[PDB]
DNA sequence: GGGGGTAACCCCT
DNA sequence: AGGGGTTACCCCC
């Protein structure tokens, strides 16, 4: 890895949640895939660096599947750093060996397009390392992949693949490094697949007993995949949950839940705990609101 | 007017709750019912010929909401319907009433509207010397199409019943004056969804006071909705919920402050009604009860 | 038949 | 740029 030569490292991953993939018709300039630690105070973008080598290199980025045999995604990166359809590319000058990708879009392919767009991509890979032409059998078989790749491909999750290149024999940058794959990126427009947000809730306080019903208004969530985690910041690390049925999650924008019992029963003074929305599979949370026992 | 044979609508179509279908959804999702239809007792739009007995054939077709009845981009579909989107039932000499019991409304896409429009307009304008007329005036036919498309509501249609008697010279081309029904809103157009209240966090509050209530509702438009409190007639009293558009959360929840009752310091608590109402429409939801306490 | 939800698109500020 | 909402489509039971 780190002493089999020069290698890439992702200095700043893409933000896994909250980024919207755009269909070609929505427009060309709706805003860039940011870094995992971006915020409106200070913006960050996915960043990578070449280690163990200095001097000109070219880093390309392209979308691969969520699946770990990393395969090219039907979706395309779009933006300033990209070509006609040719993928996004940044140049590392020798002093600073790190590349920011600060204007990266994800063009959403329609299902009605997916196969055509994918054959059009597999061809290119066939005519990449391997020789110049495709026999009809060569092509019937390429179309195979397309069909059985469309059955199993998640159009709401992508991974960036950074492919770093160095000047080969002729000075043409076609001698590559091992490619480095980022953490998965969810489409904020896939239902309930954005980041958790607590808009407002109707009670801020209840009895230490628990069982008090609270109306929580949130951004779109999945009835089946959401929870309401109460907790304390301390060495005790106490946690409890909201009590609700799926029918209690109203049209993916509200949760009617009954508060959990506090870890003690006879508090002398009123105690503030935190609650947060949490994703069941994933573990990402919303910003916590305070709740006071007694 | 009893100055000839004439059509009368015995049973109008239901104004609200009927869904218009796009061609791709399917062909057989259920019939436009009568204004007084109900579960178990179904009615369908019905019309009758008066001042005449014997054979007629009645067509129905979709006209604009706009009072100069014009042909709508949408077409009637289903059991009784020819390719051309005009439906016909034949009225036998004994019973002079026609039920249309299996009527669909095929929703044209906006991308289809022009072609669908030029095509219904040509067919309309094709009687006299068709071959050389058509070409001469299709540029200035297309003028209507453009200026008809920007001003046509695809969420409201009217049935137009056109009755035709047997002209024994040829047959069945003899026209009666056409009768236009009351309007039919697409239940899937946001502006026409049936208003429902799911749940509410308080069911009582202080008479001549406004408390904050969380209301969970079906889809509403922030700018077109209200919360009407009302009684079984005492002084035909009504008051409203207090909330700004910001208070209508993702079209499925309303955070509002209850209005004061008309009569401060009531002897004991009084139950009033509350309901969602569209501002312009005048359609409302089934009312929930609210109790004013002193 | 009759729904409920997801996918693609539009357009405001 | 970044949204908020409508339009078109899918598919369950």
């Amino acid at each position: 890895e780190t002493a089999d030569g020069p290698y890439l490292v992702i200095v700043e991953q893409p933000k896994q949640r909250g980024f919207r993939f755009r269909y070609g018709c929505e427009g060309p300039s709706h805003g860039g895939l940011p870094g995992a630690s971006s915020e409106k105070g200070r913006k960050t973008y996915p960043t990578v660096k070449i280690c163990n080598y200095e001097g000109p290199a070219k880093i390309e980025v392209d979308l691969v599947t969520h699946s770990d045999p990393p395969r090219a995604h039907a979706h395309s990166l779009v933006g300033k750093q990209c070509s006609e359809l040719g993928i996004c590319a940044v140049s590392v000058g020798p002093k600073d060996m790190t590349a920011q990708f600060n204007n990266l879009g994800v063009l959403h392919v329609t299902k009605k397009n997916m196969m055509g767009t994918m054959i059009q991509k597999l061809q290119r890979q066939r005519l990449r390392s391997r020789p110049q032409g495709l026999t009809e059998a060569e092509q019937r078989e390429l179309e195979q992949e397309a069909k059985e790749l469309k059955k199993v491909m998640d159009l709401s999750i992508v991974r960036l693949r950074f492919s770093a290149f160095l000047r080969a024999s002729d000075g043409s940058f076609s001698l590559p490094l091992k490619p480095v794959i980022s953490q998965p990126i969810h489409d904020s427009k896939s239902p309930g697949a954005s980041n958790l947000k607590i808009s407002r809730m109707d009670k801020t306080a209840g009895s230490v007993r628990g069982g008090d019903e609270v109306y929580l208004l949130c951004d779109k969530v999945q009835k089946d995949d959401i929870e309401v985690r109460f907790y304390e910041d301390d060495e005790n690390g106490w946690q409890a949950f909201g009590d609700f049925s799926p029918t209690d999650v109203h049209k993916q924008y509200a949760i009617v839940f009954r508060t959990p019992p506090y870890h003690k029963m006879k508090i002398e003074r009123p105690v503030t705990v935190f609650l947060q929305l949490k994703r069941k599979r994933g573990g990402d949370v919303s910003d916590s609101k305070q709740f006071t026992y007694y």
